[PDB]
């Protein structure tokens, strides 16, 4: 429904958008220098520079190129967590990780693993890891 909501801003009802009406629609998120961020994109989809756009470049502009922000973010756990495992399985247990993570003393990260786990079992994986993550 996205279109809707492209079509939707454009309560001039042309079809097509601008600069200024997409960092507004971003901005109706956030304000982490959308701005900027968006003058960049933009740019870089204004192939033309008519300092517009239309429901396509829109639909583009959106982001399905490479999908990607918190994943990327996700990554450096992860290795770090496989980095931890040097047997070479791909999962950690609550003793296991309260044993690494003791050397800090964060035995929230304890408590919080073994909220994690919900299952009760007193094990966990990576992949829960991640999919716990998101």
């Amino acid at each position: 429904m996205a279109e809707a909501l492209f079509k939707e801003i454009d309560v001039n009802g042309d079809g097509a958008v601008s600069y200024e009406e997409v960092k507004a629609f971003v901005s109706k998120k956030r304000a982490i220098k959308n701005e900027q961020l968006l003058q960049l994109i933009f740019k870089s989809i204004d192939a033309d520079g008519n300092g517009e756009i239309d429901q396509n470049e829109f639909a583009k502009f959106y982001g399905s190129i490479q999908g990607q922000d918190l994943s990327d973010d996700k990554i450096g756990l992860k290795v770090l967590y496989k980095l931890m495992d040097v047997d070479g399985d791909g999962k950690l247990t609550k003793e296991e990780v309260t044993s690494f993570f003791k050397k800090h003393g964060i035995e929230k990260v304890a408590e919080q693993v073994m909220k994690a786990d919900a299952n009760g079992d007193g094990y966990i994986t990576l992949e829960e890891f991640l999919e716990f993550s998101l």
